[PDB]
């Protein structure tokens, strides 16, 4: 069969095969709250990674892995708007939250440069785009393919629905270097899609960690970043 | 594991686990040509089904199946336009091409009515929309979710690329009755998506056959309908 | 992923993805009764509705496969006939004309004809020398290749009415076919392994399934398979 | 699909999703040498675990997991005999080699008692059975199901073949609490089998680590303990 394949229909408190970084944790109702949700709403940053590294490419054979992932998340804001967003990403094996990272960078970047050493590929679901604080963002809530920088190489308008469950399917096909993001809201049939070319071998190291990250830059514009389930499979 | 799961990376001439109806066949280059391609072009209709029925729902337990399928196809037209389109469908087990069917109906319908007895769910990739002959179609090449009728319940503009390979992922999630179509062109990043609500239990019988169908209504406006690979999985 | 993979936790009456041959059918309790239960002589086979490509003539590749199933053989007296078998045969093959229960509806004779193109793992309950001269002197598990006279057998510690779990694996690279049987009830286990070159015996496209028979109504027993998992890959 | 499923056709030097304990490592030829192989030969103990914990049972729902694993190993001895053996095991998440463990205990036990706190289930392929040093062992090379003690609850004669590759399939079926070990030698058709009843919920904690361990108690009677490939899948 395939190299790796795991599925979580729900999460359990202190799940031992998920590494929790920052304020990420799983509530008693079985949902992964990557971003903290509490009594007085507070600023927050969190990441959750699957406990075992994944070989995304082989230097011996030259082979690159194809992978697919599916997850459902909810972003519920108190007012009609919230910050900062959520992201699915691939980073160097067992990487830590960069020193001096902000919610607007989802705990993935130290700065707004496009440093080659970052070695990060992420699909962001950006809810905040204020030019004052996030000058790199377009003028709307978006879905962006990030490659070594918080300034997405390609974005698309995200028709975010407050409090509604969104189903996402991301697929990467090694032979064509095609990364496709497929988002839909079963509630009303709203759908958004985006595809970009990315050479994993050129950006990432052989061994990577996969997971979710998110942040809340301003407690006044609070919103949740809850992932309900997660399926992942890769194959060299 | 899951109830069923099959994968074809390429096809073989006279593949014994695919039922060929009409002019459908697989070339020596290993591609499923649902529609006939020849020296002097001709009118054509064809369907190809996986040889074994699939239980899409259980009358005993009440359970409904969730399924996902992925395939890549190419539609290459001689001129800058072609007819008639291609479709992925679920029909009653071992059903035959309806008597008196046309290319515009992809060999799935006898008429343009919405008869409940048709028991057909299909995702069409419609290339012809002329009002003279296809009065039910919108004013552009589209992707449509068909339920018991050639007049789609929901469509979306399909940014068809002549001769380019398109990757499609269709998922049906029983719990939310959500059918999502995800199409993308690795060549230039063009992507189209559509989602609709469909209750399989209400439309289809317990046992169904899945496959592709397509047609060429006018030999003068010829185009191919080739599927390169196919992955399918269902689970009750 | 793999070329094919299916799983049946239980069966349904008139399951449309199983081809029923002979007296095979599935009861309302969801069990595949390959052999008729009511009393009478019987022969039956059940195949998965779609052919499977076991090897490619273009590339030369051979498929590795694994299957798991649980069956029960309940006899009225302390003994029964005739046995059950899991097999691979030419695509959509029919029960051979003039076949007997002792041959499980897989063979026309007791010869080793190359044209039979059949590989089967039998769970033989009858071994009387008068009628089954090819069989050893005990209930056995045998690897059959083009003949009812197994190329290799092993004593089968059959337990009347108990559920047996079986796992069969074929690893193409080493041409190794292994049968793993166990009884969760009391821990009884039997195992057997043999070398078989599928490419040499079978055609490219085959049908897989179960077959069984009851040669004498007086020594009745059931041949019920409760579940079935199968997966192959080229 | 299933909760977890991974497959290694070969191993890579310093594989990042395998935790190496003791002298375990993977050679350049891609084989997991759980026990050290060098010239001059030396006493050795080693363990290799999959990097991520696995939930073997849920305290909330009461559910127990069914799992299956397949691997191929080779035990090549210099003389006509070797020590000490190899083992596949399930232990508490991220457990370490017990302080004061010996090769005869495969780096799994501190003593020869049957302490309930050990929380270990292992299938051993014991090559040494000398009564002087291993008084608990039967009078032949064996396969044993160990539950919280090096004194197996059930054994069977193991017809070990020097230097030959052995294929093993272990399955645990939660509903019947049945653990079955299926070993065979493709080389000559030699096969050994053993089955026992084990209630995982009663022995192990919810989260466990799975892997291989082995030892060489006496450098004079050296032998290798190499696993060539490993497939594992579990499901709650
Ligand atoms: C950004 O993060 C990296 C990695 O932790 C660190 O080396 C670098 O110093 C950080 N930048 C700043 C200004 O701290
Ligand atoms: C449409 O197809 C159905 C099924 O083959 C058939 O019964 C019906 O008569 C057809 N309509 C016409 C006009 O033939
Ligand atoms: C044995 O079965 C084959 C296949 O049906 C048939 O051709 C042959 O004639 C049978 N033998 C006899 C004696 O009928
Ligand atoms: C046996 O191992 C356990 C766990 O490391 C340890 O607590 C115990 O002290 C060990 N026994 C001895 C004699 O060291
Ligand atoms: O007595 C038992 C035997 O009865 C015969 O009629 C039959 O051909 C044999 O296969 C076996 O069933
Ligand atoms: O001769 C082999 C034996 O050597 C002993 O020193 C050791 O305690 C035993 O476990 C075994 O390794
Ligand atoms: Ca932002
Ligand atoms: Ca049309
Ligand atoms: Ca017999
Ligand atoms: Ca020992
Ligand atoms: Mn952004
Ligand atoms: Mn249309
Ligand atoms: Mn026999
Ligand atoms: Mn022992």
């Amino acid at each position: 069969s395939d190299d790796l394949s795991f599925n979580f229909d729900k999460f359990v408190p202190n799940q031992k095969n998920i590494i929790f970084q920052g304020d990420a944790s799983v509530s008693t109702t079985g949902v992964l709250q990557v971003t903290k949700v509490s009594k007085p709403t507070t600023t927050s940053i969190g990441r959750a990674l699957y406990a075992a590294p994944i070989q995304i490419w082989d230097s011996i054979t030259g082979k690159v892995a194809s992978f697919a992932t599916s997850f459902s998340f909810v972003v519920k804001a108190d007012k009609s708007d919230g910050v900062d967003g959520l992201a699915f990403f691939l980073a160097p094996a067992n990487s830590q939250i960069p020193s001096g990272s902000s919610a607007g960078m989802f705990g993935l970047f130290s700065s707004s440069d496009s440093k080659s050493s970052n070695q990060i590929i992420a699909v962001e679901f950006d809810t905040y785009f204020g030019k004052a604080y996030n000058p790199w963002d377009p003028d709307f809530k978006h879905i962006g393919i990030d490659v070594n920088s918080i300034k997405s190489i390609k974005t698309v308008k995200w028709d975010w629905r407050n409090g509604e469950v969104a189903d996402v399917v991301i697929t990467y096909r090694a032979p064509t270097k095609s990364l496709t993001v497929c988002l839909s809201y079963p509630s009303d049939g709203t759908s958004n899609i985006i595809t970009a070319s990315v050479d994993l071998k050129a950006i990432l190291p052989e061994w990577v960690s996969v997971g979710f990250s998110g942040g809340v830059g301003n407690a006044a514009e609070f919103e949740t970043h809850d992932v309900l389930s997660w399926y992942f499979t890769s194959n060299l």
